[PDB]
């Protein structure tokens, strides 16, 4: 035929999460075809270039740098961005997809841009796109952040913690104790349990004490955020912690927010209750809650 | 014992080199142990955080950010930096290895630091160590950015062209054209040839215009810096266009300079005298010169 | 030096699972040099010959084929031979330990030969080694096959599902259902659970249903095998369920037995007491009794 | 939709070769749905249990085991086989290809059974298929072979050995001396060259040789067939020695014959004339004499 590519990634904003993300796709074989968009042209040029030189020494991916590359694109990732926030981003964003769905696109979005369920939610209304093919980066990061000062801690590998963040990406989210196991082992390795609300304040105050050394999170979250990429591109159907809509399910409506779903190469499959226990169903209540607000409040613009 | 680790990195510096190199590393699992240092420590706490983070996304290396590091510490990369320059550098260098030296370091040194050919010769200096254990980044992106350029043109990948840009990582360096192939098929593929003279003026003038969109290289020389890395850990016994110390080969005697090296895991093994052209000889020959100058012009501090 | 080598494995037996295992390392860019031993040396010749044509395709080891070789030798995996059974084997492996051990070796054992948990006591036995040191190959494969049935079940990844087999690995092994996850969820998505007591059949009749229609198994110990391996040499400090020396632990006390132990790159860490219910520890204890049996019985030769 | 996959493959033929290619593929993250065909299904039943209970040790593939797969099947593999050879295989081919193709197969035939060069005419003959879709194993193994020996004997990786293995994968096979380098520098290393007639005879005797002390070559074809494989699945633009159509290129014109051709994601791109010197002219003429015979004797069935 031509010159084909059945993988490609366009990221809108190609700044510190959006090139720090491209730079860990392709140290790490994932897409095919990465093309990179941003409203400053002249940062596109430049980082393509610096990407393609290296090229040859990772194992084999095309960069490339407007929306017209959205057209059997198969995900576009926004890293793009500014109540008063709310209102520039949705702002911003409302010109993003509308450009991006103007070129007939048909694939997944993948939103890191804060507030991220917010944004997430407006990908959504915006889109017209069913809410299994757009994905929020959501409490990602949070739960690796978790994961890791536990694994930490208990000395084994992140990796053979299993602890969930869920709610919101940001202050109200919640730790799922009542369901943490270390492999099998639940957090009866420790009693108070359900030192401990200790690496949870960390895990939840990471951002500011990154910033606040080096101004600024992004190797953290292009982990995060090519791991869904590596899930959603090679139909994993694996458990993350994603930026879902809810359903009615945690028996909430018309909120998108920090749940595990499963994830594969046609957006969402489905949802999943963890269990949660009786003050997590409140803490839960009350983080989507203040979603569901800044919903109605903002908006507009 | 103890919790071992046999491969490990220092990287001094954690800069946009430092930290993009780190997180290719990481990216590719690369080391196992690798600890930063910055005069700036506050930028290495931030750094290795955020690091720390996306870990369990990647596939298992450590993270931790003095010199007391570096001590059974594998290997040691210099991102560190500011003739007024050549003096600046040399300076900053000056307390590096001696610091690092003064740790009772046993292993290799991997110099990125502009100006590299210079800054690797000081390194060498001042470390005591042999000349085959202290490597220069030289003008490995030069060659990839040129093997690029060409696949680029010729359609196949940069994997097949082969090849080398030679002398001064910087202006007076030259592409040796008489020896370029794609996998056996000589350059006698196009004529005039020992367009082209167009993609070696790209090669070449590459920095300034990747540096004037987006203020600077940090990707393409953490792939380069990426790539010795692997050949150094792996034992790979490759040639890469490193920065080596001309022994009396290209009949150069006091030099260290951009040349074909075998590189595995102790060091340089020895160095390649592609057999270089005629006008290639008088282009090496100056540019040699032009280093070996700022050498006796230099130092001090 | 001379040429090093940081990342050695010897196998003794260069058969089916031996040779698999072999190529699963290569393919899988695993240890650095793999030397191969067989009383059928002509075996070794030929295996040896066709792994090194392929190595350039792949990235990078080094394959070589007595066990002077095993002396700054990483590590030992015997894939070798034949209660006419456990004495002929216990026969073959009581000259090879001897044989391997009796050239300085200082590392690690991995027993891969039926019946492993037996074989695994005599190579401790016959090693002088601490315990922490000789590990058995155990209920590996029984925890892949039974979390593949389940994840193949819910639809998810093997990788979400989290479920052991310990005990014996043979006939007398039980599947830990008490504790067994999908991400955080309990099997409480089904119920009678502690359909599925079908899952676990299958799971524990796998190997003869395998040799029947193909002679044997080989393909899936490799996996398991190499995941154990990438785990010593990487230092993962991961909770694998191995072949390891009961402490007191389970209440059992002379007796090597599949159970969840961490793993990393000094033999193993720690055992894992998961917290068993009633039905489970009355399994175990007659597993682990059937064992401590064929213990006292054999033996001699 | 419904559980897509856009990297499938189909080998038809699960023996040795197929086999120790699938464990390739899987071991090696490459394609994404694997099904697995053999006229002995049982054979496949097993192998395909024996792959799907390592799997979660790997990184994400299907296995499966007619021929409806082959529709939407990206690629297959024909690792099947038996002038009484050239007779029978041609028979057991003309079913294959014919029952494929009775699927709507739209995709690319790999085939690496002997005698490959004419297997991989006949199977052209019988797709109906254009010769940029069939593909022949041809000499990817021997110019592997070649470059091992090559690189083992200069003491540099096979990788940075150039030098390709053309003509007929057997007997009539050449070495292309006159364009045979180390990285740029010709085999001026040592004179005589275009010690060395030594390599290149073991190179060509080592199938007898590795078959004799083991039965058969099976883990090398399988690198070769993975890196085809990798080259066609992700567009790689690469120059593979393959069993390419002669156009009347070489001044040959309907003869498939071992030869460098640009491999990507839709078959070949386009052969390479490398400048055979005087010798080669002859031995390349009187190879692909040797094949236009066979198969104009042969064919029938
Ligand atoms: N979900 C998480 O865990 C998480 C983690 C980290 C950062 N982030 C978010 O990433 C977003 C941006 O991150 P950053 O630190 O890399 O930002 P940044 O300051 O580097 O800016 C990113 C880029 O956006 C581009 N951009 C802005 N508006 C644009 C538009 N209208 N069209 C095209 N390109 C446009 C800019 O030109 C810039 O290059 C923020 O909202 C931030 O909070 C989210
Ligand atoms: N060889 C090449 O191809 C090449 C390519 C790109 C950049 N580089 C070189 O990398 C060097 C630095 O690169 P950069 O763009 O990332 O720089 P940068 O501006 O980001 O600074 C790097 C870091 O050096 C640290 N540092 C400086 N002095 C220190 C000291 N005395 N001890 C410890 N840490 C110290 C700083 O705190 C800073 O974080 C420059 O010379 C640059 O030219 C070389
Ligand atoms: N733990 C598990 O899950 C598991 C799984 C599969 C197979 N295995 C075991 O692997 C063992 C062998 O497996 P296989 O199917 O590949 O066997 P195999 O029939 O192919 O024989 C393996 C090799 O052992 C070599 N060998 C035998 N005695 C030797 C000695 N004294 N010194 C050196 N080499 C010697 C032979 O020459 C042969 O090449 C068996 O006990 C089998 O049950 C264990
Ligand atoms: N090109 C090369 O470099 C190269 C290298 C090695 C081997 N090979 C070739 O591979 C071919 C087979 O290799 P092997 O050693 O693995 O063979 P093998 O003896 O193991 O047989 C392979 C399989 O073919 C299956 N098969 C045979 N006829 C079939 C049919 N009509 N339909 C479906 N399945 C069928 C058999 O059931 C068997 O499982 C041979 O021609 C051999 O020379 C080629
Ligand atoms: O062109 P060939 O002989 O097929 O070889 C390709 C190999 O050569 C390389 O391009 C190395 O090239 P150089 O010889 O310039 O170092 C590898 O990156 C690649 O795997
Ligand atoms: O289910 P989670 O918490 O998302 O974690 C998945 C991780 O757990 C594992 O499945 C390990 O599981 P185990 O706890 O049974 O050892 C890894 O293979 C995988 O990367």
């Amino acid at each position: 035929m031509k010159n084909n590519g059945g993988a490609r990634v366009v990221v809108i904003g190609a700044g510190f999460v959006g090139a720090s993300y491209v730079f860990a796709l392709m140290n790490q074989g994932i897409a095919d075809e990465i093309v990179l968009i941003d409203a400053n042209e002249s940062k596109a040029i430049g980082d393509a270039m610096d990407f393609n030189h290296g090229k040859v020494f990772a194992p084999k991916p095309v960069d490339i740098w407007d929306y017209d590359d959205c057209r059997d694109a198969d995900l576009v990732v926004i890293c793009a961005g500014a109540l008063d926030l709310v209102d520039k981003n949705i702002a911003i964003f409302r010109s993003i997809v509308e450009s991006v769905m103007a070129s007939g696109f048909q694939g997944l979005f993948l939103v890191a841009t804060n507030p991220v369920d917010i944004l997430t939610y407006a990908t959504w209304k915006f889109s017209g796109l069913p809410h299994e093919r757009v994905i929020g980066s959501g409490t990602i990061l949070d739960t690796a952040r978790f994961r890791f000062l536990l694994g930490e801690y208990f000395s084994v590998a992140p990796q053979n913690v299993h602890a969930y963040i869920i709610g919101e990406h940001g202050d109200t989210e919640l730790p799922v104790w009542s369901q943490a196991y270390i492999g099998v082992m639940p957090i009866r390795k420790l009693v108070e349990s359900k030192d401990l609300e200790r690496i949870f304040v960390n895990v939840r105050d990471a951002a500011y004490q990154i910033i606040e050394k080096k101004g600024a999170t992004y190797y953290g979250i292009a982990m995060g955020l090519a791991r869904v990429t590596r899930a959603i591109l090679h139909n994993e159907n694996a458990i993350l912690t994603v930026s879902a809509y809810l359903d009615g399910l945690y028996g909430e409506r018309d909120v998108y927010i920090g749940v595990p779903a499963v994830i594969n190469r046609n957006g969402i499959r489905e949802v999943i209750e963890i269990e949660l226990n009786d003050d997590e169903k409140n803490r839960f209540h009350h983080s989507a809650a203040t979603l569901k607000s800044v919903l109605a409040r903002a908006f507009t613009r």
